[PDB]
């Protein structure tokens, strides 16, 4: 399958930055979400889920589609939880209903970053809406009781290597898991709903107690009332992962640099954008543009 971006018919970058300060005005309004959490992580966790059922072998999946919108995609067992933050983009759609599906899916994860104090994702239009038929099927997303040799097979499949593995889980920072969504339960730090290094900090600092939990699942638990689960626990027991999480806890910045790179792709994973395409976007913040 080839996937060629088409840019929404007559549509720049200002349409653009219009779709994404709604999304950030409407996260600075809903922010009594999960317990004043806000819709930030929820967002980014869509944004993935959506990109991640990409096959690097047959081109199927990723996020060009929209397929999430299909009943298929959306009741699986992996994306339990993200119902929220469809919910939460849906009066958006409605107001712009010219963005494709894809597009929507993908921007509000970059927005959320962004809002969230993050770093700046170049982002690309493009992603065209295709039929219900070119669904994946369930089980392609990653479970989380695994470890590190799971991990890095299972992202091998994304085209991820160990570095872009490592920026990416760091986003763990941010929200927490639900009993009832995942059968984990808890957060992996304090300041979740900020976009920092914490959760390598706290990989490397805290003092981690394996128990099961009221799902009767094993995670890690601190003291502080954090956890970490198996697969992000395995980034320290694997000796390659283990020193990039070392690197991360210590530069924010080169962490920063580095999620960027990987979640833009991430984003276009199995997309093929013309010469002719334009530039990637970056988007300014609500604060940058004094609103
Ligand atoms: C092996 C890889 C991954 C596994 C096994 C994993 C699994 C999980 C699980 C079990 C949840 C908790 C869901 C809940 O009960 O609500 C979670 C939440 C989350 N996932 Fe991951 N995840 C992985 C990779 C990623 C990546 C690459 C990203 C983005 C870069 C992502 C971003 C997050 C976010 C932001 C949350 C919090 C959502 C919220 O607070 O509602 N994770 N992940």
């Amino acid at each position: 399958l080839v996937h060629v971006a088409s840019v929404e018919k007559g549509r720049s970058y200002e349409d653009f930055q219009k779709v994404y300060n709604a999304i950030a005005l409407k996260l600075r309004e809903d922010d009594e979400y999960d317990n004043y959490i806000g819709y930030g992580p929820v967002l980014v966790r869509l944004a993935w889920l959506i990109s991640g059922t990409w096959d690097k072998h047959d081109n199927t999946g990723g996020s060009y589609g929209g397929t999430y919108r299909f009943k298929k995609e959306f009741n699986d067992p992996s994306n339990a939880g993200l119902q929220n933050g469809f919910k939460f983009l849906e009066p958006i759609h409605k107001e712009f209903p010219w963005i494709s599906s894809g597009d929507l899916f993908s921007l509000g994860g970059v927005t959320a970053v962004q809002e969230m104090q993050g770093p700046k994702i170049p982002w690309r239009c493009g992603r065209v809406d295709t039929p219900e038929d070119t669904t994946p099927d369930n089980g392609r997303l990653p479970d989380a009781d695994k470890d590190a040799g799971y991990v890095r097979t299972f992202f091998q499949r994304l085209n991820m290597n160990d570095r872009e593995v490592v920026a990416l889980m760091g986003a763990h920072a941010l929200g927490k898991t639900h009993l009832k969504n995942s059968g984990y339960e808890g957060p992996w730090g304090a300041a979740n709903n900020v976009f920092t290094n914490e959760f390598y900090l706290n990989l490397l600092n805290e003092d981690w107690k394996l128990e099961k939990n009221d799902a009767n699942n094993e995670q890690w638990d601190s003291k502080s009332g954090y956890m970490m689960l198996p697969t992000d626990y395995s980034l320290i027991q694997d000796p390659k992962y283990l020193s990039i999480v070392k690197e991360y806890a210590n530069d924010q910045d080169k962490f920063f640099k580095d999620f960027s790179k990987a979640f833009e792709k991430l984003l276009e994973n199995g997309i093929t954008f013309p010469k002719d395409a334009p530039s990637p976007f970056i988007f300014k913040t609500l604060e940058e543009q004094g609103l």
